[PDB]
């Protein structure tokens, strides 16, 4: 039907149809009489996956013959979403499969909805890993993603009585057609035990063993015939485990619990032993696999020439002492040589500045679980601190600030300090974030080793985040500038010469309207909720966090409601305000915020005076597949974190690429987005980082704002008095108290500017032509935010490898 | 190569080769450079399984269109062994696959060794279920096997220092190519809760729910294109289960533990809650599936015309009150009608008379776990006992003897009594066993309802137990009488006219010698143990039980050793004595017996004076795949249970079919085997049932035997003094004490006759011609012991269905 979806050739369509029937029969053991919709999905998945196989074998074979430097991306999170459409897109099979299924009497889009998200991540960090894998394959890098195959991913969110309920994400229940178990590479991982010092070095003995079994998932590049591997480890008990009899067999569950569930606590570091076990498990299995592949090329001098390990935050930081352990204890390298190898191999990416999220493991935990690693960390620390002492003689406070070991009630290891010490490169994920790292939280480290600190501004893949989710937009763009932009997103700049083109303006606006109608219909069908598709779609989707300031959004919503109620017969630009995102299960304030949003909806949506001029909807179970639907439909992207708190954001880039305008603070990548598009084409408001700093020095007094802004006072009074919870008048007392007395994120301080800026948004929307021209100016300058650009920068400036857009033979 | 293995046509071989390569590539994601032996096995399994698919779909479709009466065989055990060769045999694909793999440079027999046994049973009862499934498919019956998909089957047995060690049988670790998950038939099973009595009947409420997910395995008939289903249930937690967060997800293991492991305690009934849960789980899921299929044909009068449920022992006895529960509580049938339906639907097969194996569930367990079922059982009991009281007025002791409820310390439900009450047919498994049921343990029930009691003598499938495991024997038989005997085993009688045929005598003896050489080589290669292949292979393989009297065998072995040591330069017929079998992990005496056997081996095998004249080997990890190897190799089958204790035995029939002579007591099916072959062609010794009864009346005094048999005294003295355990002189004091003071199985009482009978065995073996002629007389009369005969009897006399040897279209 549409051009960017590929050719639907006669031969290909015929072959797809016959392979679909073959799989239905031989693979699913069904005929058309008894086949369920799920059977049809699986038949299609197997049909498509067959096309990856040759490319996958020949890609890995090529890496064996050419022996390039290998990139190992270590993450505890890979937020992949669905795989079927992505695979079809990257293989140019979409139209052919659509035609083939149509002729078989099936709707392919309906089949696509059957696939579970691989929800193996929490939010931005997990999704970044996934975009990165796609870009590495598209850029022809010999790259592997390594993580954990969680049996249960991020919980499914249900809203019951306005409250978040969690249910287990049993995503493997029907089987996963995109994975291949690799039992021949099953590896032992060691825990507990004790250290013995012999004549010939230390030995880690009396350990408990858990097996690590790998599962490989393909990562296809965009039409280049490259298929890379994501290898995820699953925990398996050894067969003699605990081996009264019945109990011993049942107790195998204990060992296998390691890979059972993704930790969803993205707000607050919890020193939980099971989490520590997960972190070591992925690291130990991965490093043995890396070393095996390196040997199948004695001389570890060449190790950093053939291996790069990227640590996605500090979660896999144990790679540093584990690499030392293998090199010193097993390979018998001297300490200094081993250390040089380690440093040159490892690089570390930081994803946050919030102190409560920093991993600081109690020493007593590491002592019991990983006694040899603790010893190694102590030795790393002593040698590192000796370097600090030599560089800054007499600066004793610097020594305690930089120590990997934190003294206090419980001694802790600061994993970020370990990562900086043991890496040749440290990067933040947006220019302002990387600057904050050099100036504030890692200032001491920057002063010691300034060459280590880099920036790598985040990006998103334009395959999933434009071609897949918004084919209508991709197509009208391709009609004018061709298809090359899909793997060279900077080419979108050519769209600037179309900002005055009446045909293009009409098409951009039409695609948005179509996306909005489609989403308005998705809401009615799957959720029985009714929305006005001519309203401005005002969207804030992201995990619920105080720093992300969904509360500020709530305050605006109530302001709009109160203004309408005050002057009911005055015209206002109709809005559909959509907020969605999951709260970490133990984060009380975040759960209260969700309840607030639904409570506002309950009042606003049923007020007859309001009509269809304002609607507040909580988007349930926000996840990658829902993002693919809502983002193309959005007019306004809410990116309103307190300046200095959102390291980068990536949702912001998704909205920019898909034709929404952004209202945002100068925080994270918003700064660079505004810089690319021009500040005139962005709705910027609020404190800058410097203003926040000024406010902290003075002391933040929320009362001052309450006293001087009558509209804000009214909202707080409504919240306190039970206007939004008639039967539980004090329901929101925690929220009011926090806002009034302990708001780390200065919600009131940005309120006035936010509301005024929102008025300017409404003003522009009244003029559809000018709204759309500004939209074109955003899309046209979104090129920098391709993860292809990000990955090319990692490759050249950190990994020491050249990307390549050249095809492998088909 | 050999005729009974089918045609290796050019077209078929070419197609097998190409489908093998297709699976290696597309299914296993490998090419020949990196493929492991296990990959080759899987490629072959997938190639063969493709051939089942059309037949499987068309068989089930046929049952839907013709709507025959369906047979549901309920068992907690299905001891299937390996599936690959069996599938090839039943599809006539063996030679073609052998040729195809040969041309690809692979040894098919080597590939076959890679397959794990499906070890979903303990011994005879589990293996009987498997033979029965094969026969039901071969006889064209619309039959389903229903059980549990245990994650862990019978433990793998390791021998360490002469002691049994158990390890988990992780048989699904690499995936099972013979199963298809059927998620659309996932069903809820209820536990705990409480009963409410409303205006309109009882209601079972506040239950905990565990999901039952079915997995289908094909059961191919012998060359008739019939493929029946074995459906095994797996336990799955519902998604809102226990839904702090992390723990709730980890706790899902609790629910799923139901299908985790097979109970291996075949010696002693343990009232363990988890076992009770397994029993209800299989019953509840199966009955819903049965009823669903029955409705997809309101009127339950026709239920017994369309449904037969066979209960394999009392393990699925809860089917009776569960059927009542569904009929009364859910369908609202009156009690008496529901009961009539239930009785006409259910039949019960008893497999033992040993009191300690009888299931007697504590009332307090059923009260908590299954409160409604207990109420139903109480009501069944009252109505049943009212019938007893009317039939035998004033016989108050009969009332307490026949009650389903046993009074005592803890009240218990006698599940065997429940099964008799609620079934239209009760059968034993060999003529003498069924007689014992009528005369002793169920005498009261027989007197009340004599029409209910039947015999169905056990059988084995001649597909697995001749064609598959002994193709050489199958072939020399087919050369003379054709191939029809394979599904009509009575035709083996035609071999009687060959007992004087010199060519046939030579061939029978040659096949045995070849089997023995092959097994002698298997022992050296996989276990590094050295045996003389010209010795008599004296084999006792079966689970270790006091009643099976492996100890009696041990006493003979020691007798032979002592006689050799006494007269070293006298000629004796060389023997290789092989004993194998697993002991239930909590059965101390059985574990002591294994240690005794190995301890005897340790002395006997290293005595220079003995030479290669006597060797004692413990066959480690006896299981179906090992039985397939050792049984064809055996000369002498040890079937030496105390008369009245082995209900049937089936190992006995396997040896008879494969050319071993039998030394045995007149117990179980041995009686009928001797009757078929003629007593002159069997080595019968020892007490008959009547002699055992006489001895019990008098009182069994082991001392008397010890005092009057000098050779027996010597052995006991050697055992006591530490001759067989020099470093732990008292190791075997438990064994001696048991033999001397509390031997329920009268080992000493059969000793003299056993030893004398064994002398007659040695005498015959000295004359190979006469040995072989007697062997021919055994094989030729083994026809009655085909499970095809057994199943045809069940079909006609219990299920009310006619078997059919007619082909379905290919
Ligand atoms: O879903 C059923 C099972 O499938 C198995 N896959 C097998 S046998 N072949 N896959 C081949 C394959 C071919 C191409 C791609 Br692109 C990916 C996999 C997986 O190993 C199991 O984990 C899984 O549960
Ligand atoms: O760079 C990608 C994105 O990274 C995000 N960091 C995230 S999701 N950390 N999660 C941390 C975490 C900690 C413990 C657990 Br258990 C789970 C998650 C930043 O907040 C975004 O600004 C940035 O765009
Ligand atoms: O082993 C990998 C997985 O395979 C799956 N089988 C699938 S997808 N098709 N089978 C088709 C089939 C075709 C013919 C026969 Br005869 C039996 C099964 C099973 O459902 C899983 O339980 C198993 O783990
Ligand atoms: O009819 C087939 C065979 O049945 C056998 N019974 C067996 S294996 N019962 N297992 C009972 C059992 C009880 C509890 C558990 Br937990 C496990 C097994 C008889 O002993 C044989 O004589 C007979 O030939």
């Amino acid at each position: 039907q549409i051009s960017v979806r590929g050719l639907a050739g006669v031969e290909n369509v015929t072959e797809l149809k016959k392979n679909f029937n073959r799989h239905l029969h031989f693979t699913l053991v069904k005929d058309r009489n008894v086949a369920t919709p799920r059977d049809y999905y699986f038949a299609l998945a197997h049909t498509v996956r067959d096309h990856l196989v040759g490319r996958w074998i020949r890609t890995q074979q090529h890496y064996y013959e050419k022996d390039p430097k290998r990139i190992y991306y270590l993450s505890l999170e890979f937020y992949m979403g669905r795989t079927l459409q992505n695979t079809m897109v990257n293989l140019a099979l979409e139209n052919a499969c659509d035609e083939a299924t149509y002729q078989l009497g099936l709707d392919m889009e309906e089949l696509e909805e059957i696939e579970e998200d691989a929800g193996l991540g929490n939010g931005g960090l997990g999704r970044l890993a996934a975009c990165f894998l796609d870009s590495m394959a598209t850029l022809g890098l010999a790259a592997y993603g390594y993580g954990i195959r969680y049996e249960f991913g991020i919980f499914n969110q249900k809203i019951c009585g306005g409250w978040q309920m969690e249910e287990a994400d049993d995503w493997l229940r029907y089987g996963n057609p995109w994975e291949k178990a690799r039992p021949e590479f099953t590896l032992p991982v060691h825990f507990y035990g004790r250290v013995e010092h012999t004549s010939q070095g230390a030995k880690w003995v009396d350990t408990q063993v858990v097996l690590a079994m790998p599962y490989d998932t393909p990562v296809p590049g965009y039409r280049n015939n490259v298929v890379n591997t994501m290898r995820l480890w699953s925990a398996k008990a050894p067969n003699d485990f605990n081996l009264g009899y019945i109990q011993a067999v049942l107790d195998r569950n204990l060992a296998e619990n390691i890979s059972r569930v993704l930790y969803p606590n993205d707000n607050f570091f919890e020193g939980k032993e099971l989490r520590l076990k997960q972190e070591y498990f992925v690291v130990a299995a991965t490093l043995q696999d890396i070393i095996r592949r390196f040997k199948s090329s004695t001389n570890f001098d060449a190790f950093p020439d053939k291996v790069a390990i990227q640590l996605n935050d500090t979660h896999p930081s144990l790679a540093i002492p584990e690499l030392m352990r293998v090199l010193v204890d097993l390979e018998r390298l001297d300490w200094d040589k081993a250390w040089e190898v380690t440093v040159k191999t490892c690089a570390y990416t930081n994803h946050t500045v919030l102190p409560e999220a920093l991993e600081r493991w109690p020493v007593h935990l590491l002592e019991t679980l990983l006694p040899r690693h603790l010893q190694i960390i102590y030795e790393i620390n002593q040698r590192f601190l000796n370097r600090v002492a030599a560089a800054f003689p007499g600066d004793v406070d610097r020594l305690r600030r930089m120590s990997l070991v934190e003294e206090g009630a419980v001694k802790r290891i600061n994993m970020a300090h370990l990562c900086i010490a043991g890496s040749h490169a440290v990067n933040g994920v947006a220019r302002i974030h990387s600057e904050i790292l050099k100036k504030t939280i890692f200032k001491d480290f920057y002063e010691l080793e300034p060459h280590k600190f880099q920036n790598k501004t985040n990006g998103i893949t334009p395959r999933r985040w434009l071609v897949l989710c918004n084919p209508g937009l991709a197509e009208i763009i391709a009609e004018r500038i061709g298809e090359e932009y899909i793997s060279d997103l900077d080419q979108l700049r050519k769209l600037l010469s179309y900002v005055d083109d009446e045909a293009f303006i009409r098409d951009v606006a039409k695609v948005k309207q179509e996306n909005k109608l489609k989403f308005a219909a998705y809401l009615e069908r799957e959720y029985k909720v009714h929305i006005n598709p001519n309203s401005l779609f005002d969207v804030q989707v992201k995990r619920i966090h105080e720093y992300k300031r969904q509360l500020l959004n709530c305050l605006h919503v109530i302001t709009l409601y109160n203004r309408i109620k005050k002057e009911p017969n005055k015209f206002v630009v109709p809005r559909t305000v959509m907020i969605g995102g999951k709260a970490a299960p133990g984060y009380h304030m975040a759960k209260m915020i969700i309840k607030l949003i639904t409570a506002i909806g309950d009042v606003v949506n049923h007020d007859p005076v309001v009509g269809d001029r304002l609607r507040v909807i909580f988007l349930e179970n926000y996840r990658v597949s829902l993002a693919e639907k809502v983002i193309p439909a959005a007019d306004l992207s809410e990116q309103i974190s307190t300046a200095g708190t959102e390291a980068s954001g990536t949702g912001n880039m998704k909205f920019m690429l898909n034709g929404a305008l952004t209202i945002g603070t100068m925080d994270g990548a918003n700064v660079e987005m505004a810089e690319e598009a021009g500040e005139e084409n962005f709705f910027i408001f609020g404190m800058r980082v410097e203003d926040v700093d000024r406010l902290d020095q003075r002391g933040y007094n929320a009362q001052e704002y309450y006293d001087r802004i009558p509209e804000l006072r009214q909202i707080i009074e409504q919240l306190s008095s039970g206007f939004f919870s008639p039967k539980q008048p004090d329901l929101f007392k925690d929220i009011v108290n926090m806002l009034m007395h302990h708001d780390r994120f200065k919600v009131f301080a940005d309120y006035e500017e936010y509301v005024k800026c929102q008025e300017r948004v409404s003003a522009l929307y009244k003029n559809p032509r000018e709204w759309t021209r500004m939209v074109i100016r955003n899309i046209a300058t979104s090129g920098k935010f391709s993860s292809d650009r990000t990955i090319a920068q990692y490759a050249r400036e950190i990994w020491g490898v050249e990307p390549s857009r050249q095809r492998l033979p088909a």
